[PDB]
């Protein structure tokens, strides 16, 4: 699962919270 790792740009958002 190593693009798995592209879950983390969405992180980046403040969608996120």
């Amino acid at each position: 699962r190593s693009k798995d790792l592209r879950h983390a740009f969405r992180s980046m958002f403040p969608s996120s919270e």
